[PDB]
């Protein structure tokens, strides 16, 4: 379903271009603009493993996801997209372990080599 489009009509958005990130825009944003590395940005998130077996998102805690932009403080797969959004955009992400948690993964919650797929919403961004 929605993983599988990515796979077929993602866009690469890795610098190496080794199709690690894939993103598709499903709800076109606002503004000319994204957020610059080390702005302060504002997102609600739906995450899964990208065969569904453990799932997560901001809205079950009520609470909006808040990062520094491209400051390494998240996956690399996070810091690389969201900058590539738009205010009020919604963007599907798939990505493969090397820009997530790589072969560790992150027990119990993301085992080794997963694919990661991410519905996320870009509410808003300061400089801070
Ligand atoms: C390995 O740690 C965690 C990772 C995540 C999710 C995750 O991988 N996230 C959370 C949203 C931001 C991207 C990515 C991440 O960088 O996680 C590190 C965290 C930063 N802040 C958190 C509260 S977890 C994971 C996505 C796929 C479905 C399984 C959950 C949520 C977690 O709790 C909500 C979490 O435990 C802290």
């Amino acid at each position: 379903g929605a993983p599988a489009t990515v796979t077929e009509q993602g866009e690469d958005i890795t610098s190496k271009k080794d199709r690690g990130v894939l993103k598709i825009v499903k709800r076109v944003g606002n503004g000319e603009e994204t957020p610059m590395i080390g702005d302060k940005v504002y997102v609600h998130y739906k995450g899964k493993l990208s065969n569904g077996k453990k799932f997560d998102s901001s809205h079950d805690r009520n609470e909006p996801f808040v990062f520094s932009l491209g400051k390494g403080q998240v996956i690399k797969a996070w810091d690389i997209g969201v900058a590539t959004m738009k205010k009020g955009e919604i963007a599907h992400l798939l990505i493969k372990p090397e820009y997530a948690y790589g072969s560790a993964g992150s027990l119990p919650k993301i085992p080794s080599n997963a694919t990661l797929f991410f519905e996320i919403e870009l509410l808003d961004f300061k400089g801070e």
